[PDB]
């Protein structure tokens, strides 16, 4: 036989910081993860709060580091500014702002904020406005002590850079590069801010945040696997691609809807200390009517409830399934009202039947199921405004 020749490989594929004793261990651990990603930028531009939060200052974030990330146009990831906060987790461990809780569990709130902003031509330095955006979000978190996690939305209702931009709200996702770190003061994760349009915010609310985040990943301009925010983006993902709405629709059906209620134009009528009603008539305008499929397919079909509240007045309709506790409507008396608040119980089988008729979304458009003694009508706006 032949003597072994050895393998020939055809394709070869691609220290503490100075004065380490000066760094508090929580800060040290975040900085270490930053160092791993940016060995070439050991001294990034930073915004720092001179008047400290624990001495009466307004800004909870002690530091925001601002890095340049070359990205990978080879993978459709554009060049961008990468922002990382210091102060939401326990940096110092000495009870000045967070309670010291040991190595187990979250350090402070358990995360820092990050952000990725698409670089414009002629930008030789990271804009500083995102630091103040981050301060505002952190203020929100410090006031309520409500913790954010991956998939949450933030209704912000203002252009993020105070321009005229359409990016007006935020979702939160895991940073695509930054790994969680264990510190003497607890575990720290990295939550990335993703800018969105109102319509995209509305969709996360109707379906779930993880679902919209995953759609944003498939649209580079929105966009991209690393979820970079472009403040100049003029179109929604649904304007760029009409086929995405269908994924949202299917998602709501499969996962369920995170929307439990809406304020809208609507009314209910009786057709004959809660009262039980033999017959009932439900009235919606076009917009509130368009949510009925979401109500039925994304809520009742998942054992949940959904409330329509009247924009003007005390009137309300809550749909309930056989799964909920504490309802005053039951299978035997499925229409019941406490004052102007109607509850309506529908079984799985009957909502399936209603859905056969209920598409979409010439008024008045009236639906009827005489055996159930139920009518639903879509009416012109004038009915509800007067």
């Amino acid at each position: 036989g032949l003597v072994p020749r050895g393998s020939h490989m055809a394709e070869l594929r691609p220290a503490p910081p100075a004065f380490a004793s000066l760094f508090p261990p929580g800060l040290h651990a975040i900085y270490g993860e930053c160092r791993r990603l940016y060995p070439d930028q050991p001294n990034p531009l930073q915004v720092t709060a001179i008047v400290k939060y624990w001495l009466g200052g307004p800004d909870p974030l002690d530091y925001v580091s601002m890095y340049r990330n070359v990205g990978s146009p080879s993978a459709n990831i554009p060049e961008h500014w990468h922002y990382i906060s210091f102060g939401l987790s326990d940096l110092y461990g000495d009870n000045r702002v967070h309670e010291f809780t040991g190595t187990d569990g979250p350090s402070g709130f358990g995360f820092e904020l990050t952000f990725r902003l698409k670089r414009e031509t002629g930008e030789s330095a990271p804009p500083t406005w995102p630091a103040e955006l981050m301060q505002g979000l952190a203020r929100y978190v410090f006031q309520s002590e409500n913790t954010f996690c991956s998939g949450d939305h933030v209704s912000w209702h203002s252009p993020l850079d105070n321009s005229e931009s359409r990016i007006q709200h935020m979702l939160l996702t895991e940073d695509p590069q930054m790994q969680p770190v264990q510190t003497p003061f607890g575990v720290v994760t990295f939550l990335q801010i993703v800018g969105v349009c109102t319509e995209e915010l509305h969709s996360a609310q109707q379906w779930n945040g993880q679902g919209i985040l995953e759609l944003l990943r498939t649209v580079p301009i929105a966009g991209g696997p690393w979820l970079i925010t472009d403040m100049r983006r003029g179109e929604t993902i649904f304007e760029i691609d009409p086929h995405l709405q269908e994924r949202v629709d299917k998602g709501i059906e499969t996962d369920g809807s995170n929307l439990s209620g809406v304020s809208a134009k609507c009314a209910w009528d009786d057709l004959s200390r809660t009262r039980q009603l033999e017959s009932v008539h439900l009235k919606f305008n076009q917009e509130s009517g368009a949510l009925i499929p979401l109500c039925l397919r994304g809520r009742l079909l998942h054992g949940r409830h959904f409330t329509y509240k009247s924009i003007t007045g005390d009137m309300a309709i809550t749909f309930v399934s056989t799964g909920v506790e504490g309802a005053f409507a039951t299978e035997e008396h499925p229409y019941a009202a406490h004052g102007p608040w109607l509850q309506i119980l529908l079984t799985e089988e009957f909502v399936e039947k209603m859905l056969e008729d209920l598409e979409d979304l010439k008024l008045p458009k009236e639906y009827s199921w005489p055996e159930k003694k139920l009518k639903v009508s879509i009416l012109p706006d004038v009915v509800f405004d007067s």
